[PDB]
């Protein structure tokens, strides 16, 4: 039963497909009367660790086939020939068959990395014209699409499996392997936890694991001459696969009573998602000034839900994309978010998205249709999503029926309050005591119109300029910004 | 005259025109003074039963031929040699024909699922030099474009018949002599039914029945040791009489569509304000038909889609409803199809030509449809003219009455006898005005509060939908 991380449930029935009908002693296959599968071919991403699995595989279904390795060139030498070679592996276990064939003997063969004569030369020997079983062939590759459409079909290779990246479970399995390796002996890091690494790797191809793990060694044999594993999360990957991060720099602070109100009604969205079972799709949008910290707000509620599947969609990748193919990389976005059960999706700067500009007004036709549909688009039934929209502008968002589609709208309005103005103050925590003092003397009797964007923007521009100066040009700033 | 269910039509048209002028004896060839036909070719879809169908023709065509069978490799052993057997079995035919050239010697060769030297190998067999004639060979196959440019034009093989698209009742016929082997020995399973079995698919290939048998093996060793539904998930509530009238009425369209041949099509057209709930209501309308052939089209279908693209699709289902005898056809979201904004004007004008075209065109003779479409804006549809072309207004509206609202809550049964007894006490006699699917959305927004703020959370949004 070792050793293979993760991959348990899909080992136990392929292993079960491929290996049970061949077990049973004897008199089990007539009674099912089916004839034995003549292979099985596995395709994965790189880097899930194929070979061994596949040496294990066939090490563990016979005491000794003892195992064939094919290069992966395999036609190799001009002059005949290669033909006949391909011919000829096979042709091996071919003769000890027309040998002995009734029982008992099994040969294991396995293809690496899977035209002309090839094609029908393997093709003719795997299945047909007679017999050829008691033997089965395993094909590894990177890519499903590839490979021929004829193998594909029931019967030579009737079979075909998917291994997909190894789960937070499996990944901890591979590490799991690794660790208890170095466990066994009695040097380890105390730092380094199983259930920390596991929780903070999602991406990653096995590989990806042994790689680091081993990388780690290697900082730990320069540091002779978390730790090392924190080191190697730190640069190692180079994985090759949802930053929230990138869209709440700032903070959360709860500046305001609207800050909450905003939030609570997003737990509120969240709740209802959770059931929904009499609508199916959830559609939600924010109206505010611009720099209204509406986006950070809509991040937060995508973090705070923690859905299954939660993909950030961005207007910036889609820059300077020709209008169908901004179309088609968010309908792809779209189909994304319908493998999850219950998943959210995130609309940002809308009157951006859709490339609208005020005069005009001169929009994109063909966006705006795949926003309008999908609202109205049905997930199938059983898997639901939700929808957040991000607009600085109201009225034209209304103007395109699009106020029509969303299930509900909020607003974010800039503080019209001094002193809520001073809590953030507080809370950014960049002025001196004595100046978070001045600016509560100067608020009082006067109102302020500023979004939290351009607020941040505003404290950071007043800071620069020397001590005496800051209080009076942030107010005067403040006054010409009103 | 068996046995072959449906392809009755196809066949009867095929087996003349190739059987009858060799079968006409014998003045009739001279008389005519027109050759015999080389071969005829089939071109047809996975599932459809093929194997046996090519049986019975060769077996139609001579009392024995007797059938020729080509292995689908055929050009196996590069070396020499291949091409020595592809000469070769035409040889043999040959070698009969010259012995006995005049009359009367017919041979058939089927070739089962179909370059360099083979193309020019093969058509000079065919045709050429000198005769040739007095024998033929067709070919069946899944798709038309892999197959050889030299073959389609009118002499080798000079007509080429498309079968319709597979009969579910083949599908039913290969899997059924498996499920009777099943049967037949002891063992079998319940849960299997060969009308269920029959019924969850389509695409399949022959070859894909056995396939899938071969699993079902498999899972039992294991064990030893367009869709109606979901457009409309909610169902259908009956709140009001003009909700029933709706239906009614859409049901004499469709007995008035199928009954009388004087008007090939009518069309059905939905008045309502979005969010209505009429698009649900005209998906209904064509269940209720029962039609052969109903299909109902949606623009996510459509989705990101180039003007043309869209456009093909229209062309595709309409002409695939022309094919049947009648349809129901179900347009729905007008104004997206249309692309309609309301800023602009922004429209695509040539799907509207597309539609509006389509709608005054009918199908050839003996064939009817019924075409459904769902508008926003009847205004603005007859705004482009397009509202005159529609056989027939019907409008569907929002409620009105609070106790249009009561007898909808109560359908739905979502609120309490307490719950509906405070809204009731807060809406009877007074106005309201709202479609039905942002009711059972603000159903939803209510069950969320706590079961005390649900009812003054209810209130709320309709007073906020006002
Ligand atoms: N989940 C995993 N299980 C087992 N081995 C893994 C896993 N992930 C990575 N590996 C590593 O990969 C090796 C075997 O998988 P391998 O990388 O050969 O798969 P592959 O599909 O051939 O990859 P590639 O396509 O990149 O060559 C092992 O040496 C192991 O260290
Ligand atoms: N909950 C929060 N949400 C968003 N931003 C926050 C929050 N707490 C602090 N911030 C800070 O507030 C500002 C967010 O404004 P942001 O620019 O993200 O809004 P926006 O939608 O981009 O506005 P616009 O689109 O009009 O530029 C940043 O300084 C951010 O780091
Ligand atoms: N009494 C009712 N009559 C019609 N539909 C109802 C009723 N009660 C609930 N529904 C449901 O309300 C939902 C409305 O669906 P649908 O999208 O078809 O409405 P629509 O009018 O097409 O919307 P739109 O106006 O955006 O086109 C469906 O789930 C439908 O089954």
């Amino acid at each position: 039963k070792m050793g293979i991380g993760g991959l348990d449930k899909e080992f136990s029935d392929i292993f079960r497909r491929a290996f049970a009908s061949r077990v049973f002693p004897p008199e089990i296959v007539e009674q099912m009367g089916c004839k034995h599968v003549k292979g099985i071919l596995l395709y994965g991403p790189p880097g899930c660790g194929k070979t061994l699995l596949a040496r294990q595989i066939g090490k563990m279904l016979n005491a000794r086939e003892p195992k064939v390795v094919n290069g992966p060139e395999i036609l190799n030498k001009y002059v005949g020939e290669s033909e006949a070679n391909i011919r000829k592996l096979f042709a091996d276990a071919e003769e000890e068959q027309r040998r002995l064939g009734a029982n008992s003997g099994l040969h294991i063969i396995i293809f690496d990395e899977i035209h002309d004569t090839v094609v029908n030369q393997l093709l003719s020997k795997i299945d047909g014209v007679e017999q050829l079983n008691n033997i089965l062939v395993i094909g590894m590759t990177n890519r499903p699409d590839l490979i021929d459409e004829a193998l594909l079909r029931p019967g030579r290779l009737e079979v075909k499996m998917e291994i997909g990246l190894p789960d937070e479970k499996g990944r901890l399995q591979i590490l799991h392997i690794h660790t208890a390796r170095m466990r066994g002996h009695q040097l380890l890091s105390a730092d380094v936890d199983i259930k920390e690494l596991a929780v903070e790797t999602k991406n990653f191809s096995g590989a990806e694991l042994e790689g680091l793990v081993r990388a780690a060694q290697s900082t730990a044999m320069n540091r002779h001459i978390d730790f090392l594993a924190s080191l190697e999360n730190d640069i190692k990957p180079a994985f090759g696969t949802e930053d929230y991060a990138s869209y709440i720099m700032n903070g959360i602070i709860k500046w305001g009573d609207p800050v909450t109100r905003v939030l609570d009604d997003g737990e509120l969205l969240v709740q209802q998602t959770k059931n929904s079972d009499r609508t199916p799709l959830v559609s939600v949008l924010l109206e505010g000034p611009p720099h209204s910290g509406k986006t950070a707000l809509a991040a937060k509620i995508a973090e705070e839900s923690n859905f299954p599947f939660i993909k950030i969609c961005s207007p910036d990748k889609m820059i300077g994309f020709s209008e169908t193919a901004k179309c088609q990389a968010m309908k792809k976005i779209f189909d994304d978010a319908y493998k999850s059960q219950l998943s959210c999706v995130v609309v940002d700067d809308i009157e951006r998205l859709l490339d609208y500009v005020p005069i005009g007004p001169r929009f994109s036709n063909l966006v705006l249709q795949a926003l309008l549909v999908l609202l109205k688009k049905a997930p199938p039934q059983g898997r639901k999503l939700l929808i957040i929209g991000t607009t600085s502008r109201k009225d034209v968002l209304q103007e395109m029926e699009m106020l029509n589609a969303f299930s509900t709208t909020i607003h974010v309005p800039n503080i019209a309050t001094g002193e809520q103005l001073l809590e953030a103050l507080e809370l950014l925590g960049n002025f001196k005591d004595k100046e978070r003092t001045t600016i509560a003397q100067q608020v009082k009797g006067k109102k302020v119109w500023i979004g939290i964007k351009k607020l941040l923007m505003l404290i950071e521009m007043s800071l620069q300029m020397d001590p005496e100066y800051r209080v009076r040009k942030f107010l005067a700033l403040l006054r010409e910004e009103g």
